[PDB]
């Protein structure tokens, strides 16, 4: 599924994520559009040999299993498909652990290089909460 901005803020705020570990709303909305243009099923490959899955792009490098990507770990325990689910509660509770690790969201290059240190609250600007 492809959401609508106010659509996916609605939704992750019912999950918890506004100001989840310190980072607003606007942090996670700003860091699904530019990981994931808004969509459950993107996958991206990576250039070490992992899978990038869903709308907040979860790596198979250490959170997912795929079953091709060597040498890695699977600590949300979930094969990497759940994450493309258009209901995106895995993709939420599999990121609080990521968020909650100490790498807090610089985990996500889009968020550290697109929404840290922006006016991220627009992401939600207009929309009933
Ligand atoms: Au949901
Ligand atoms: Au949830
Ligand atoms: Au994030």
């Amino acid at each position: 599924k492809v959401f609508g901005r106010c659509e996916l803020a609605a939704a992750m705020k019912r999950h918890g994520l506004d100001n989840y570990r310190g980072y607003s709303l606007g942090n996670w909305v700003c860091a699904a559009k530019f990981e994931s243009n808004f969509n459950t099923q993107a996958t991206n490959r990576n250039t070490d040999g992992s899978t990038d899955y869903g709308i907040l792009q979860i790596n198979s490098r250490w959170w997912c299993n795929d079953g091709r990507t060597p040498g890695s770990r699977n600590l949300c325990n979930i094969p990497c498909s759940a994450l493309l689910s258009s209901d995106i509660t895995a993709s939420v509770n599999c990121a609080k652990k990521i968020v909650s690790d100490g790498n807090g969201m610089n985990a996500w290059v889009a968020w550290r290089n697109r929404c840290k240190g922006t006016d991220v609250q627009a992401w939600i600007r207009g929309c009933r909460l």
